[PDB]
C-alpha cells in the first residue's frame, strides 16, 4: 500500500551510527542522537505529505553511596567519571570532610549545613566546585 | 548541626565545569550534566549515611518536510549534518523514494508499508541505516 498516514513511533534502529558517521557528523552528536527516540507523525492526501519527525532524549542518573563516618571505603563514581577511589568521611567540627585517595591528587568533597541550606565544595586539582542545596 | 537529613533540590551549581574537566570528563558529557537537574535524599542514621543523588535531564527538538512526490524540492537537514540538498521523491511500485541530491554520494532513502509497520532506509556513501516504526 501507499497510504503512509499515521503516528509512528520508532520501535527498532541499526546501523543509525554508521550512517551519521558517513554524514561526518561528530561523535558527541551521533552519542546523543542514537540514543533519541523518534515520532513520525506524516499526513498524506494523495502524493502530497506531510512529515513532522520529532526526537526525545533523557537522560536519568540515580547514585547511592553509603558509608559511616572515620570507615575507610571504597566508592566506584559511576555518575561522574567511574573511577575507583577509597574514601575517607571526618567531621572537622560541623563540616563532613572526604578525601577521596585515588589517581587525582586533591580530591575530595566537604558538605555542612548552613543557615537551614547544604553546602557541598567538590575538589579536584587546582578545581573547586560549589552547589547549594534548597530543602524540598 | 552534624544533623544533614533531608530531601535537597540543587539551587546553586558553580564551577562545575573545570571540576568535571579536571576529571577528564568530556565537553559532550559536561554539555548533558549542567543541565541536569539534582536531588540530594541524605538518610543519616548517626554517623551512617546512605546518600541517593538523582540527576534527570530532558531535551527534544522537530524537524519538519512537506513535499509532493515528483516535485524537487530544497532540504536543510538541520539536526543531522547541516548540509542542503536537492531532493526528488518518486514512487517505485508502493515504495516511496527519494535522492537527496548534493555534497554526499548515493544519499537518500526509501520509506514503505509492509504489514502494519513502516520501514526506512536512509542511505549514506556505502552506510545504510534501517528503522522499524508501529502505529501509535
Amino acid at each position: 500500500t501507499r497510504d503512509q498516514n499515521g503516528t509512528w513511533e520508532m520501535e527498532s534502529n541499526e546501523n543509525f551510527e554508521g550512517y551519521m558517521k558517513a554524514l561526518d557528523i561528530d561523535f558527541c552528536t551521533r552519542k546523543i542522537a542514537v540514543r533519541c527516540t523518534q515520532t513520525k507523525v506524516i499526513d498524506q492526501d494523495g502524493d502530497n505529505f506531510k512529515d513532522k519527525t520529532t526526537s526525545t532524549f533523557r537522560h536519568h542518573h540515580n547514585y547511592d553511596v553509603d558509608f559511616t563516618v572515620g570507615v575507610e571505603f571504597d566508592e566506584y563514581t559511576k555518575s561522574l567519571d567511574n573511577r575507583h577511589v577509597k574514601a575517607l568521611v571526618t567531621w572537622e567540627g560541623d563540616v563532613l570532610v572526604c578525601v577521596q585517595k585515588g589517581e587525582k591528587e586533591n580530591r575530595g568533597w566537604k558538605k555542612w549545613i548552613e543557615g537551614d541550606k547544604l553546602y557541598l565544595e567538590l575538589t579536584c586539582g587546582d578545581q573547586v566546585c560549589r552547589q547549594v542545596f534548597k530543602k524540598k
